[PDB]
């Protein structure tokens, strides 16, 4: 199994942390950790055949897989991390495509944009308001179900990631807080995570 | 004179280049050397009234003045950078909204978006090309005149800021890629630079 990116989060540490949270090992090949990036990405895009010219690529033997969002419901599906029933698994899809949203906004808020403040101060809270609530509704803490889901994994995701850049802002929300602590603290995402 | 900001390039640059080019000493304030950039920034809306709530503003004796371009435009009036003629006002306006519009599109371009390489290979080069038109029609040192006007800081300062994500295509543009080297060892200049 070899996971094919540039040497950065973005849209494919979600598959790393179900690939750590589950155990399977795989090669993380990273474009650009010596060489140029882009001249390692338009060779790649040669001796491989994309089918939108676009990482990540997962490769499983001679398949190539693309396109992140559908690369993770498959791995969900075929590892049992996508809940257990037909309504859950539609509760789960739901709420990775809310955090697609947030997580593009969040990637679309920059300095240059003076975009920042809005991000900070408005999308950001009412979004994660309407996280609290869906961990409300379900009251261990997991989003769908009564176990773990690639939904608890994609907010754990989002959250962190979005705190790389800013200051934790998780203060007024308790269960958001709780839920992305006790994924943290999960002895398989643990060690990823410490290794990174 | 006090200039106000992020510690960061970002839209402060060319006003930071423009003193540097006319050798005027001024404070180079910027949010974060210290503490949150954000806890200062907050507390600076507090004690500065800002039209807009956004910098960087200038701040010139007891006067603040607050939209960068707006802020280049006046130093450039007060300094004689704007152009000897009505037309050639006109021209260096009208070159420096050019660059707006694509230094905008570069700030616009990340990795999560998967907006980069259609940006060095269908934008750049597009709008390279303009640039190159235009400094043929004024014929290897100057976009408005016989003499050096902000629209020459504007894109040098466009690329130099390019250069520092993206590789450096300016080979297939060798008047463009004069320009700035030319501008890059102006005395004040290669200073600056030397000193960031």
């Amino acid at each position: 199994i070899v996971l094919y990116y540039f040497d950065a989060r973005g849209k494919a540490e979600l598959i790393r942390l179900i690939f750590a949270y589950l155990g399977i090992e795989y090669t993380d090949k990273r474009f650009g950790v010596n060489g140029d990036a882009f001249v390692e990405f338009k060779n790649f895009k040669k001796e491989k055949d994309t089918p939108f010219e676009q990482v990540p690529i997962l490769q499983i033997g001679d398949l190539i897989l693309a396109q992140s969002q559908a690369i993770v419901r498959y791995l969900s599906k075929k590892y049992n991390i996508c809940g257990e029933s037909e309504l859950n698994e539609f509760y789960a899809d739901m709420i990775f495509c809310g955090v697609q949203d947030i997580h593009y906004k969040f990637n679309n808020t920059n300095l240059f944009k003076q975009n920042e403040t809005t991000f900070l101060n408005e999308d950001l809270p009412k979004w994660s308001g309407y996280f609290e609530k869906l961990l409300k509704k379900n009251h261990k803490y997991y989003f769908v179900g009564n176990n773990l889901t690639y939904a608890d994994l994609a907010v754990f995701n989002l959250y962190d990631d979005i705190e790389t850049k800013y200051p934790s802002s998780l203060k007024n929300f308790p269960l958001l807080k709780a839920h992305n602590e006790f994924i943290s603290n999960l002895p398989n995402i643990k060690n990823y995570i410490t290794n990174r």
